[PDB]
C-alpha cells in the first residue's frame, strides 16, 4: 500500500515560456488520482512554477537541493529553512550529479537529509553505483552503503524519505535499467531495510527508479513489484512524455 | 582616473525570509539614497522574483544573483544558469566569491570559465578576489590577487565593461576586522596598476574596484574618500536595512 510516487527533475532546465507551457499541460491532463506527483524547478524558477499550478493540492514542487546549515554566511546556497519559509514542501538530495560534479560526499549528504526532515521537509535521497562498479560486481556493496550513510545513520522517522536509485550508467545516456536489472536492486534495497532498519520502515518506504526512464519503457518497470516509481530526467521536459509515466500503472 | 560612479552591492548570503526580505526592500524604498551611487542587492536565488517584485525604483537599484554555473542549461541538478538570469532579467551576479572558493572548492579555472558565460549573455558581473590571513602573512598578497585577476577575468575576456572587481581579503568577511583605509586603498592602487601595466590605461581608469570585508555604517565614510576605492561589497551589514542606507551614503 505504497502511494506509486513520480517525481520530475528538470535539473538546469527552463524558461518562463517553456515551464508555463509545460505546467500549463500537466493542469489540463488526466492524471492517475493514485500517483503522487512531484516536480523539481531550478530554485529561482520555484515560486513561478508553483503560482501556474492550477491545482496546487495534486502536484506538489521540490527544490533539487539545499545546504547542511541554517541561514548564514554560505554564499550561492539555499537554506532548508528558507524552503520551509516558503511553503516547499520536497527536496532532492544526493544526486548524482552534485555528487559527480560538485564533490558531495556521503556526510554531507547525510547531514542535508538530517537538516531538511528537521525542517518539516520530505526528501528524495538519491542513490546509486557507477558503470565501473557495477561491471565489478560492487552494486549492492555501494548502494547498501549509501543508504547506511545517507538515512539510516542519522533517521529515525523514514516517513517522510523517498529511496531513488539511479545507476549513474542510466542517467541521461539512453541506457536504462531492466526491469529484472531495477527489481534485483530494489528487492535487495528492501531486504537491507527489513533487516537493518525495521519491517515497517521496509513495507513503507518508496522505493522509486531513475535513469532513462520514458513514456515507452515506464510500463514494464512499473510493473515490478517493489518499484514503487520514478524519478524522470529528460522525460520530465516533455510534459506529454511526464504524463504518460505519471500513468505508468494505468 | 575618476569617471568612475560609486557601486555599493549587498550580499544577503544565505538569509532572509519573505518577512525580513519585505522589511529590508520596504525601507531601501523609502530611504533617501544618494543618486551618484549604483546599487545592487543580491538575495538567494529563490528570493529573486519576490524581492525585485517589491523594488520600487526597479531602475535605481539592481538584483544580482549569488552564484551561476559555467554552461549553458543542460543535466546539472541543484544549479542556475546565466541564461536564465538573462531570461528573468537579473542584471547582476557575483562570481568567484571567497566562500564558494573555500567552502564550495570553486577554482580560478571554473571562475574564468563563469565570468566569460556570464557576460556572454549580457550580465554584468562583480568578480570577487581577496588573499588569505596565511597569503598575507607570508607577503603573498599582490602576488595571490594578480594571479586571481589573470585568470579569472584578463585571460577569457576582452571587454571590460561590465566587469566589477570585488577585493575582500578572506580575513576581513565577516570577522569584524575590516581593512584600515590605507591597508585597502594599498591593494586596490596596485590592482589598477596592474590592470594598467597588464590590460589597458583605459580598463584601469574605467574598471570599478570595490572593496568587501566587515564594511559598516561607522567605518565606510573613511574607506570611501581613497582615491582607488570605487565602492563596497557589503555582506552582514546589508541585512541591517538603516546601515546599507547609510554606505549608500558614504559619500554624502
Amino acid at each position: 500500500s505504497r502511494k506509486f510516487f513520480v517525481g520530475g527533475n528538470w535539473k538546469m532546465n527552463g524558461t518562463l515560456e517553456s515551464i508555463k507551457a509545460l505546467v500549463e499541460t500537466l493542469n489540463s491532463a488526466q492524471l492517475d488520482p493514485n500517483t503522487e506527483v512531484v516536480v523539481a524547478p531550478p530554485a529561482i524558477y520555484l515560486p513561478f512554477a508553483r503560482s501556474k499550478l492550477k491545482k496546487p493540492k495534486e502536484i506538489q514542487v521540490a527544490a533539487q537541493n539545499c545546504y547542511t546549515k541554517p541561514n548564514g554566511a554560505f554564499t550561492g546556497e539555499i537554506s532548508a529553512e528558507m524552503l520551509k519559509d516558503l511553503g516547499v514542501p520536497w527536496v532532492i538530495l544526493g544526486h548524482s550529479e552534485r555528487r559527480t560534479i560538485f564533490g558531495e560526499s556521503d556526510e554531507l549528504i547525510a547531514e542535508k537529509v538530517k537538516y531538511a526532515l528537521d525542517q518539516g521537509l520530505k526528501v528524495i535521497a538519491c542513490i546509486g553505483e557507477t558503470l565501473e562498479e557495477r561491471e565489478a560486481g560492487k552494486t549492492m556493496e555501494v548502494v547498501a552503503r549509501q543508504i547506511l550513510k545517507a538515512i539510516a545513520d542519522k533517521i529515525k522517522d523514514w516517513s517522510n524519505v523517498v529511496i531513488a536509485y539511479e545507476p549513474v550508467w542510466a542517467i541521461g545516456t539512453g541506457k536504462v535499467a531492466t526491469p529484472e536489472q531495477a527489481q534485483e536492486v530494489h528487492a535487495a534495497l528492501r531486504k537491507w531495510l527489513k533487516e537493518n532498519v525495521s519491517p515497517e520502515v521496509a513495507e513503507s518506504t518508496r522505493i522509486i527508479y531513475g535513469g532513462s526512464v520514458n513514456a515507452a519503457n515506464c510500463k514494464e518497470l512499473a510493473k515490478q513489484p517493489d518499484i514503487d516509481g520514478f524519478l524522470v530526467g529528460g522525460a520530465s521536459l516533455k510534459a506529454p512524455e511526464f504524463v504518460d509515466i505519471i500513468n505508468a500503472r494505468q
